[PDB]
């Protein structure tokens, strides 16, 4: 559960257009503080994907690690440009990262 790695990863892998920082903005994608336990298409005032909407799971530690992998697939229309990830560990800490971060 690396959350230093995670940190170097999220910092020029996610945290590009998210922002694990509560207050963040709608930039090209969004927040991700709480993301853990909440429903999809929440963010009001958002210009969320079609897809972002269609699918409406519950995020969490699975639907996270099988979501990471394919964000296309998972997300149908997704503006999320992300090819995916294989690492488990990889995802193991990556994630561990923003339970220390969105759920400091
Ligand atoms: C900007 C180019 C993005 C990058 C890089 C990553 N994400 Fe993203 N994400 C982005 C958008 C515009 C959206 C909404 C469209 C959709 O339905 O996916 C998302 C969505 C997610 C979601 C679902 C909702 C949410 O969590 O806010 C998750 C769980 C998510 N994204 C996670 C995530 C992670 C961990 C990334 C790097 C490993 C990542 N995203 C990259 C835009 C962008």
């Amino acid at each position: 559960g690396d959350v230093e790695k995670g940190k170097k990863i999220f910092i020029m892998k996610c945290s590009q257009c998210h922002t694990v920082e509560k207050g963040g903005k709608h930039k090209t994608g969004p927040n991700l503080h709480g993301l853990f336990g909440r429903k999809t298409g929440q963010a009001p005032g958002y210009s969320y994907t079609a897809a972002n909407k269609n699918k409406g799971i519950i995020w969490g530690e699975d639907t996270l690690m099988e979501y990471l992998e394919n964000p296309k697939k998972y997300i149908p229309g997704t503006k999320m440009i992300f090819v995916g990830i294989k690492k488990k560990e990889e995802r193991a800490d990556l994630i561990a990262y923003l339970k220390k971060a969105t759920n400091e």
